[PDB]
């Protein structure tokens, strides 16, 4: 299923330098989203850093959301992962799309400039209206 | 798309001292769920506690679950996320909502309540039934 | 919402010593997944292991992903999660199914042949098609 999303470009090297998010194939779910960086910033053990990507999405329409998420390369082997763990983009959002990436392995790591380092879904999403009722199934 | 949904108010808080959640705009994706604690509690670095909500929900239509996730600012500048980092929530549930709130930081946190602590999204889902076949592309 | 998924056995006790993933309920969202192991892994605390699935799927519709999720009393309890925090499926892959079971906790945990390690939901997606426009609201 496809859809148009505008998206504003806040640094000239997004779309450069640094290619815009793109799918693989025909058949992938996730866009790869790239580190917008002047340097390489070495993340240490434990450590969480804030990664600018250089650009803003609307997605618009409340039906929709986008989901961050970590690439399983990067988080399985290097354990680089995201430190919120899954980031959440409102259909409203109109800011910079911001990656916080947590190191949560025992190896220091270099984050470069351009790298893909996480990776962004798009869903549908329902808006619930609660309503309330007196009445109406944690080894494993 | 909106959909109404059945909650139980299981702690005479919720809608009172503890505001039932609730989408801060239009174009929402997520609803903020609050601690429902009679104190606060205090989170070493690296712990998990239970945080009650005080309600329970159920969704009941087998097309639709709902997704808990860390708030961003909590979880990228605090470390405050969850225990099972991503909660999955059926449609045939009909018990408390339940939030395993972990600390993956380094600093001690005091969960307060009524704190909006997670958020919620409601996502269509698809019911998969295998069909067994004998044939049918892990820096980065 | 149904749909038939292609899957390929890859190991011979898959559908046999150890069941074929299944949905408990008419309103459960997720399938739980099985360790496909020779003999139980012991994970360290801090340490992340690969587990195969013994099997392979083909979603095939370029509408449709799936979500890979710790489930909850392991990962509250456990400290048993993953490595990529939540994996996702493309649907054109074809590999073998894998589990990257990270122990984010401070016990040693066994991981047995057989054991529901972890649970994978479906959801549909959307493929976004970038509109560069020029102009188009991080306690907490
Ligand atoms: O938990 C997971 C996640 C992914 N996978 C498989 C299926 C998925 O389609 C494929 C690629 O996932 P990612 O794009 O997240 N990983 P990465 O970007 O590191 O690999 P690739 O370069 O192939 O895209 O790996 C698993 O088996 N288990
Ligand atoms: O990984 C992320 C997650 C969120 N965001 C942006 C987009 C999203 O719509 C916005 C708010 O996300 P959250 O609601 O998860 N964060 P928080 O609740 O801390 O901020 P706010 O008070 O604005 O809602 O932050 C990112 O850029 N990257
Ligand atoms: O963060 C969560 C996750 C789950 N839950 C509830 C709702 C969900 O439907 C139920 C079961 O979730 P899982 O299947 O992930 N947990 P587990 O497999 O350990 O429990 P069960 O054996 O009942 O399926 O627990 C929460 O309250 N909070
Ligand atoms: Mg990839
Ligand atoms: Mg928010
Ligand atoms: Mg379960």
């Amino acid at each position: 299923m496809m859809k148009k999303i505008d998206v504003k470009i806040l640094d000239p090297r997004v779309g450069k330098e640094f290619p815009l998010p793109t799918y693989a194939t025909s058949g992938s779910a996730g866009l790869d989203l790239r580190a917008c960086l002047n340097d390489a910033v070495e993340l240490a053990p434990g450590d969480t850093t804030l990664v600018p990507t250089g650009l803003a999405i609307h997605i618009a329409d409340p039906s929709l959301a986008a989901m961050m998420l970590p690439r399983s390369g990067l988080g399985h082997k290097h354990g680089i992962v995201l430190g919120n763990l899954v980031g959440l983009i409102n259909s409203d959002y109109q800011g910079q799309l911001m990656i916080s990436v947590w190191n949560r392995g025992q190896d220091s790591f270099t984050i470069q400039p351009g790298e893909r380092i996480a990776q962004m879904i798009f869903v549908p999403v329902v808006q619930a209206e609660f309503n309330l009722v007196e009445d109406f199934r944690f080894r494993q």
